[PDB]
Order: structure tokens, then C-alpha cells, then sequence
């Protein structure tokens, strides 16, 4: 009964969580692939998107696939060092995705309002050393205060989880809670914002058929923005509402929430079939 439930559960999960990191895994090397292969794709902006399939290429690899053994299995069988190196790659990921977004969002604003000052302004070394400074600042505000502890708790709950070796629950402390949420998140969430309305307005306030074709470029994106924020605003919310409340949320919802966002690193592959380029990429490539 209880043998044959689990046994029905783990199989069926273990088939569910395959599909996904399927998914996130093809779908993001055809975008690193459609993009090495296409000249016609091989823009500056679209350098940033290879860094963004990067993050989420990362989450299908690594992340994913380790959380699905801990859902499926019911313990975390890696030992306490992967279980710390796992958590890291899964802050390093959310941080540089959302900083990449942030870079994404300010280089068509310089692209829309000064288009000859961004012309020689931005070359392909200098969106090479703009996508490594990222992955470093993602690299520093991750794994650094993660390897160092200050994330841990004293609480009786906290101190049973990090002793017992199948516990790989990422339970902190409050300030870190607020300060690694704000740091990898609503900042860049905010400047995102920010920066997005206001490509939105000066892309209102501008041959003809030139202009539907770059505004249905500038809406990718900003779809891609969209999905961002909703698959991860959710949990980081209820990150910030279990520092004043623990009973506030469900921890079934934080869960929930905690896969919605990894279902974010399937989605823009997908969403780039907008673009006819990119889909006559991923037909070719497919073969
Ligand atoms: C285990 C964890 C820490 C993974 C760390 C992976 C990073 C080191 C990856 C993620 C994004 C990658 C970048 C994504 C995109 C590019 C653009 C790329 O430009 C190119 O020359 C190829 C495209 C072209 O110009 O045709 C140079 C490599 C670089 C900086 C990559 C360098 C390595 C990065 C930073
Ligand atoms: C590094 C740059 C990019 C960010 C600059 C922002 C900081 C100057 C400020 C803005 C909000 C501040 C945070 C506001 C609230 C908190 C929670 C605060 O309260 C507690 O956690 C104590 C509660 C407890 O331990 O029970 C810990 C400091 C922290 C993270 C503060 C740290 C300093 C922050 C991040
Ligand atoms: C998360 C990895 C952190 C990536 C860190 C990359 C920084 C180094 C970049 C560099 O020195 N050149 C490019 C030259
Ligand atoms: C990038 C974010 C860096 C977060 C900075 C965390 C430093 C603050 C850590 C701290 O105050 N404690 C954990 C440090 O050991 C102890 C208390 O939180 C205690 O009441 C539990
Ligand atoms: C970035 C990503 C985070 N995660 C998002 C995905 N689940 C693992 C943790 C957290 C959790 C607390 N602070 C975070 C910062
Ligand atoms: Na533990």
C-alpha cells in the first residue's frame, strides 16, 4: 500500500522531472546553437541571450536535476558540500539571469533613444566584458556568503537540518533572507522596471514596416522580462513574508512557487519561436 504508492509517485516524478530538465536542456542548447550558427543572429543583444540560455542551461544540468532526486527520493543523497555547492548554483543562476535582463533592458534603451553613440559605444569585446562582469558580480553575491555561513540560523528547526545529512533545506536567517533577496533580486527587479517602461515610452514616441519589425523584437523581450518576473516574484515575496510570519503561506505554495521558478529556464526558448529567424534556426538545426 505504502510500497506501492511510493513506488507509483517515484516513477511517475522521476518521468516528469526527466521531461523538464529535457526540455530546459534542448530547448536552450538549440538557442546557443541557432545563435552560433546564424549570422543573421549573431547581434550584440543577442550575445546577452546566449549569457541568459548559459544561466538556464545551468538550471537544467545542475540545479533541476538535483532537486528532482531530493522530490523523488525524499532526502538528499549527495552529502553536505554538494548539497552547499547546489544551493549556491541555484542563487548564482536566479542573480545572474536577472542581472542579465537588467543588461538586456538598458542596452536597447541606449539602442532606441542614441543609436549612433551605441553604434560605436558598443562593441563585441566590450559586450564580453560587460557579460563577465555580471557572471563575477552574480558569482561574488552567491557563492562568497553562502561558503562563508551567513546564511545559517540558530533556531531548533534550523540547527536539526544542518546537522542531519539528507536535510538540504536552504533555512537562513532573516538577514540574509532580506539582504541576499534584495541584492540578487529586487534591485535588478527594480532597475528592470525602470529601465523597461522607459523603452516602452520612447519606443511610443517613434521604414514603416523596419519599425513593426524591431517593435516585435523589443515585445520578445519584453515577454521574456514579463515571464521572468512572474515565475520568480511569486517566491521571492513569500521569501520576505516567512521572515514576518511563518504561517502566513503554506510551505506547499513556497514550494510551488520554488518550481515556477525553475519552469521559467523552459520557457524562452519557446518564446524566441516568435521570431521567424530563430525558428528557421531551430528547424534547420533539428534536421
Ligand atoms: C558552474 C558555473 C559557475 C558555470 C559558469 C559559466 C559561465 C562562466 C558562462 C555563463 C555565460 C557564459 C558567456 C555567455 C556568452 C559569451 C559570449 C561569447 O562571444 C563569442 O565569442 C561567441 C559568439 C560569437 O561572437 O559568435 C564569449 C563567451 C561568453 C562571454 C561566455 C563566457 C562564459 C559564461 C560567462
Ligand atoms: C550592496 C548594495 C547594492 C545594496 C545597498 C542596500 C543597503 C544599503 C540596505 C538597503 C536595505 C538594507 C536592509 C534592510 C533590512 C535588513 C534586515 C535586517 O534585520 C534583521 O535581519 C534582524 C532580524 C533578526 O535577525 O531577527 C538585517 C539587515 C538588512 C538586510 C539591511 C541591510 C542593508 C540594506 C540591504
Ligand atoms: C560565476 C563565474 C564568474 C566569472 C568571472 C569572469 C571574470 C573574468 C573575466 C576576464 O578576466 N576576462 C574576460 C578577460
Ligand atoms: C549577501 C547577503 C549577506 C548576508 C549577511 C549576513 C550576516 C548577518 C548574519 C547574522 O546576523 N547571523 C548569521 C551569521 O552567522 C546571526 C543571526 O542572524 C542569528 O540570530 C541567527
Ligand atoms: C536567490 C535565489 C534563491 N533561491 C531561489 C530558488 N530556490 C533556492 C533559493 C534564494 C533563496 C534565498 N535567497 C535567495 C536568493
Ligand atoms: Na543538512
Amino acid at each position: 500500500g505504502a510500497e506501492l504508492l511510493s513506488q507509483q509517485w517515484e516513477a511517475g516524478m522521476s518521468l516528469l522531472m526527466a521531461l523538464v530538465v529535457l526540455l530546459i536542456v534542448a530547448g536552450n542548447v538549440l538557442v546557443i546553437a541557432a545563435i552560433g550558427s546564424t549570422q543573421r543572429l549573431q547581434t550584440l543583444t543577442n550575445l546577452f541571450i546566449t549569457s541568459l540560455a548559459c544561466a538556464d542551461l545551468v538550471v537544467g544540468l545542475l540545479v533541476v536535476p538535483f532537486g528532482a532526486t531530493l522530490v523523488v527520493r525524499g532526502t538528499w543523497l549527495w552529502g553536505s558540500f554538494l548539497c552547499e555547492l547546489w544551493t549556491s548554483l541555484d542563487v548564482l543562476c536566479v542573480t545572474a539571469s536577472i542581472e542579465t535582463l537588467c543588461v538586456i533592458a538598458i542596452d536597447r534603451y541606449l539602442a532606441i533613444t542614441s543609436p549612433f553613440r551605441y553604434q560605436s559605444l558598443m562593441t563585441r569585446a566590450r559586450a564580453k566584458v560587460i557579460i563577465c562582469t555580471v557572471w563575477a558580480i552574480s558569482a561574488l553575491v552567491s557563492f562568497l556568503p553562502i561558503m562563508m555561513h551567513w546564511w545559517r540560523d540558530e533556531d531548533p528547526q534550523a540547527l536539526k537540518c544542518y546537522q542531519d545529512p539528507g536535510c538540504c533545506d536552504f533555512v537562513t536567517n532573516r538577514a540574509y533572507a532580506i539582504a541576499s533577496s534584495i541584492i540578487s533580486f529586487y534591485i535588478p527587479l527594480l532597475i528592470m522596471i525602470f529601465v523597461a517602461l522607459r523603452v516602452y515610452r520612447e519606443a511610443k514616441e517613434q521604414s514603416r514596416v523596419m519599425l513593426m519589425r524591431e517593435h516585435k523584437a523589443l515585445k520578445t523581450l519584453g515577454i521574456i522580462m514579463g515571464v521572468f518576473t512572474l515565475c520568480w516574484l511569486p517566491f521571492f515575496l513569500v521569501n520576505i513574508v516567512n521572515v514576518f510570519n511563518r504561517d502566513l503561506v503554506p510551505d506547499w505554495l513556497f514550494v510551488a512557487f520554488n518550481w515556477l521558478g525553475y519552469a521559467n529556464s523552459a520557457m524562452n526558448p519557446i518564446i524566441y519561436c516568435r521570431s521567424p529567424d530563430f525558428r528557421k534556426a531551430f528547424k534547420r538545426l533539428l534536421a
